[PDB]
């Protein structure tokens, strides 16, 4: 009686995820103006007046590999 | 009596994903103007002015591999 | 009696999604004007004067691959 | 037997090209006014405002001139 | 026998190209004015405002002359 | 026997190219205003304003003489 018990695992898992591999040439408005007498921003207010926001959230992208090898005689 | 058990495994599990591998080239409006006596923002406002924004969220993409490999003689 | 157990696995399993290999060129409008006394925003009011926003979501795009592998003799 | 060969040549071959002898008199006098406001452009541009440049390009005005003279003899 | 090989050559040959002999008088007077605001160019901008640059690009008026004189004798 | 073998050449190939004899009195007199503000340029620019550069490109101009002389005689 003889076993070879030789698998053989080359796999690959891969997340590749959020902003990957992107080009951004020259971005940007030729002019932005706001003119006022007053500017009032009083409760949870956001204001973005002519900025460049690059906003990345990865909670994902995870990997989890299982693998069981079980040999009884 | 022989067995010989050798599985191959080459495979390839991927995720390619949220913002990937794109151009932006030379974006932004030409003008922008606000004119007013007064901006009043008062209770969770969000206000964009010739702003640019890239945002990308991945709670995605995740990978799960499982194997099991089981000989009994 | 002799057993050669040789399965081979040369599989992909991919994801590609969200936003991937676009091509934005020279985006924007040429003037954009909001003339008032008062702008008057008061209750989760969103604006958006002139702005660009490229926003990408991807809650999906996960991968699960199972294999079982079973010789009894 | 006498042979003269005496060809004269007082031949002129003339190339006049572009912009020969003109007057320009008192040339973009007067008034220009360019009042420009909120303009984009998202391609290229050539623009001349109250120009009077001299702009000249010659590739051509070659000359050739070949002249094979034989005499032969017996 | 007698042969006389004599031809005369006082032709000429000329090439006059581009701008030659032109009178430019008082050229660019007068008033430019550009007021410019608020702006936006995303590409290539060429400009001239009240310019009068004399250009001159001459990339030909070459001279090629090629005699061949041949005199055989039996 | 008797060859008498003497042409003349007195012939001229001229070439007169680009910018010659040509008069320029007062250019760019009298007024250039350029007022300017809140301008995005996002690629090359270009720009004269009340120049008068004299500017000269010669890759041309060459000469070329070919004189070729033979006599054979038996």
């Amino acid at each position: 009686v003889q076993i070879v018990y030789k698998p053989v695992d080359l796999s690959k898992v891969t997340s590749k995820c959020g902003s990957l591999g992107n080009i951004h040439h020259k971005p940007g408005g030729g002019q932005v103006e706001v003119k006022s007498e007053k500017l009032d921003f009083k409760d949870r207010v956001q204001s973005k007046i002519g900025s460049l926001d690059n906003i990345t959230h990865v909670p994902g992208g995870g990997n989890k590999k299982i693998e069981t090898h079980k040999l009884t005689f």
